[PDB]
């Protein structure tokens, strides 16, 4: 059929066109026509330079989140044809899990289903690694899957999670920078200290749209800051993973300081850059116990 | 006699007071009244004056509480009984002296010893030192959860005032930042000769630099203490780690980042930013990691 591309790219292009408009409105309508027209050219240069630094970090982080392909399980997590033949032909439910145990003994998996059964994906025909889940939209198993984000038309998992968090952060700073600088000129237009009708429209919407996204993404950003501190994905935050000693909402937690390092790494120079720096490989994760 | 030494302790406090009193006069009168309101910007004058007083009050309120909150001392239970105190003074063997202390310490909730595995005892105060408590030569007393003695507040920073001390810093950052950000545009205008008043030119110049100097100074102090609170270590413990029954532990009193902050700030969110006492416990016993 039309597949995701026909409609899945719609939220991306909507955000893209809003961001493109915000560039034209802030740079041309505001900085060139409004601020530079008011004979305060010093503020124009500072605003234009500062705006482009936030604009670049946002678009860079947004690009990385969209086009970073989600990681999938390695070869060891696919059932062998010998094991697949017996698994597909087996009728007894108890017998099926016994085949998995022989293959699972080689790989480092510390979690099971809510029924204490080895996590297995029927459509993908493989044994789900720890924290990995199958996405119907992505049609694949995603390592450390968080959720499918329509806004980036991609899965948010082990590969792009830090890019996703930076995409949020730089959206917060971008919207905040716009609202803070536009406010004084938004007020002047409607107290009739400034008159230009073409810029009046863009300056009003620059303030309202940036304030609408700031409030929207701030709660989302604060929520994920809590998730990273607890080392829980969005899926795990609802249905806690079941370990050998039972379900644990803190099974993958290593302490607040260590949990952030798992996502952002140990080198400070990569923390704020949308460059891959997460620890591990996405198939095995350190555990709270052993 | 001591009238020269006691008065000298108030010197750093009075210096801060005169800078703060001047900064009020400079910002409110010289800047808001004479410069901004004189510049026909009557909307900005009211907004700045209202915001300034909110930061000014929170700073002075936190600063007052840190100075005049008397430091807590050990309770009665940590003093040796008259029967035990008499024998302790008469005992000649060093090992025999520890036997009296060890027997009394078994009744008290003590989990730490000195670096020499000796029961912490204060000779001058004649009491058994509670955990994390230390004797201050300036205060001439044992201070519960002592952090350090501060010349800037002429008082010990310990279990009683530590949250007031942290809020005093926090509101110094916000006060200085608010001043520097709002004064900057008028600082620039004076020296591009868009404004002329020589009386206000002087105060606006120092308003920006003094607030920037203190901001840089207290920021490092604030970031350092934010680390201490996250690790549940006092300033003293950050140098000499406390020795527990299982040996010296730099994280002996740590309970995890979230709980360590709660120990200082409490469980009620409505008290976190107010210099009103809300710390957990009593300062004589503390939860342990093990
Ligand atoms: C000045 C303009 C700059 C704006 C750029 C900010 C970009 C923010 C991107 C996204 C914010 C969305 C706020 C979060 C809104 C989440 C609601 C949603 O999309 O539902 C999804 C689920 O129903 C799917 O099952
Ligand atoms: C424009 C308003 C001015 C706001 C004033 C903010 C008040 C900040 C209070 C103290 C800042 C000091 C930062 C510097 C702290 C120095 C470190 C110290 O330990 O000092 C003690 C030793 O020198 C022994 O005396
Ligand atoms: C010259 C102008 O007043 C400076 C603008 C700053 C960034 O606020
Ligand atoms: C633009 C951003 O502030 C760069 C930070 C890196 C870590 O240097
Ligand atoms: C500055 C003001 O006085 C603080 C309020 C407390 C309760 O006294
Ligand atoms: C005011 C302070 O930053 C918040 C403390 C809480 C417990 O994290
Ligand atoms: C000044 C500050 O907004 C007060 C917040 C407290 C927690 O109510
Ligand atoms: C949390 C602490 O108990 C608050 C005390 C004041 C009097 O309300
Ligand atoms: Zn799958
Ligand atoms: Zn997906
Ligand atoms: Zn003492
Ligand atoms: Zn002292």
């Amino acid at each position: 059929r039309c597949c995701q591309r026909v409609v899945g790219w719609v939220p991306v292009l909507f955000i893209t066109f809003v961001v493109v408009w915000s560039y034209y409105a802030y740079v041309v309508e505001l900085c060139v026509f409004t601020i530079f027209g008011n004979e305060e050219n010093g503020k124009t240069v500072v605003y234009l330079v500062a705006f482009h630094l936030f604009f670049v970090m946002f678009v860079w982080s947004y690009w990385m989140t969209i086009f970073t392909s989600p990681a999938s399980p390695s070869k060891e997590f696919y059932l062998s044809n010998s094991e697949k033949e017996r698994y597909e032909k087996e009728f007894s439910q108890e017998r099926q899990q016994e085949i998995l145990r022989r293959a699972a003994r080689a790989l480092p998996i510390y979690t099971t289903s809510a029924s204490k059964t080895i996590r297995y994906c029927e459509k993908c025909q493989l044994i789900k690694p720890d924290r990995a889940h199958h996405c119907s939209a992505c049609d694949s198993c995603i390592l450390k899957m968080d959720h499918h984000c329509p806004w980036v038309n991609n899965c948010v998992g082990f590969s792009n999670y830090k890019f996703f968090l930076l995409f949020l952060l730089y959206s917060l700073l971008y919207c905040l920078f716009v609202a803070a600088t536009v406010l004084e000129y938004f007020i002047k237009f409607w107290t009739n200290e400034l008159t230009d009708t073409r810029a009046k429209f863009h300056v009003l919407f620059l303030f309202f749209v940036s304030a609408m996204f700031f409030i929207s993404v701030l709660s989302l950003f604060s929520y994920h800051c809590w998730l990273v501190g607890k080392n829980r994905t969005t899926i795990e935050s609802f249905r806690a993973p079941t370990f050998s000693y039972g379900p644990d909402g803190n099974g993958f937690s290593l302490g607040c300081s260590k949990n952030w390092r798992q996502v952002f790494g140990d080198e400070k120079k990569y923390w704020l850059l949308p460059i891959f720096s997460s620890l591990g490989d996405g198939c095995s994760f350190p555990t709270r116990l052993v």
